[PDB]
């Protein structure tokens, strides 16, 4: 997993009513210059909570991984996610987990 | 300075038109249920641009530091950065950049 015991304990892979999803980010060369993060947030109206990160600055770009919970409503978490991933930002939902 | 060359090269530490703020933010067990950076997008209208970021989760909460830059209008990254402080997050501008 390597991902926190607390999370391992209340992850549940199958959704549920306002469950959250936890996500692993992976950036795979993006320039600071996209803030893609903080675009959701207004356009999609989620919240991208930061659970742990080891985001690398390598070659002027950046390279690495974050743990997130992505709070919104059903169609926005899912139009958010996908909207990530359009711009080649690496997304698993990891399971879900409450509120 | 402690941050990569290539910011190290760019950063002033004067504040110009239309300039950017490198910030360090330094995170000392804020709980992973406070959404700091998605809600200042929203209230302030300014995008944080993650740099880098090394941050770990223990006890249900953050430890950590990320790089970033703030782009926004002047009055708003200014009401960020003050509100980041209110709320308690460690914020430290480093100088600031183009564009």
């Amino acid at each position: 997993l390597d991902i926190p015991e607390d999370y391992q304990e209340r992850l549940q892979a199958e959704p549920f009513t306002d469950c959250v999803p936890m996500l692993r980010l992976e950036f795979t060369g993006q320039s600071v210059d996209a803030p893609l993060l903080s675009e959701t947030a207004r356009r999609f109206n989620v919240n991208n909570n930061i659970i742990s990160a080891q985001m690398d600055y390598a070659g002027g770009v950046k390279f690495g991984i974050m743990l997130t919970e992505m709070h919104g409503t059903q169609q926005d978490t899912q139009a958010a996610i996908a909207w990530l991933q359009e711009h080649h930002v690496k997304v698993e939902v990891l399971g879900y987990v409450l509120e």
